């Protein structure tokens, strides 16, 4: 975690990913691909966690 | 501070924080980290003062 995911309780905000570790391009968009489908299995699988979603 | 912070004494308005001084993108993630710790950090030595909650 960089920071964290209370700047209010309300927030719809999307856990934004912030890569580290000189990125090129194709890394950026793998790292999109995992997060959304990540963001996909827990949603599918443990409904109740939010916590990958606004963090 | 800014405008006073006598403003709304009764209003539980976040204080808002205007960095300003060609911060870097990291530098604003450092400061909020620097306000959300100033605010631990004073609950944690003194917990009566309340600038950074609400000002």
């Amino acid at each position: 975690l960089r920071r964290p995911q209370d700047k209010d309780a309300k927030g719809d905000k999307d856990g934004s990913l912030e890569v580290t570790g000189q990125l090129g391009e194709v890394m950026k968009e793998s790292a999109r691909i995992a997060y959304t489908f990540a963001r996909a299995f827990l949603m599918q699988h443990a409904p109740a966690n939010d916590y990958l979603v606004t963090s």
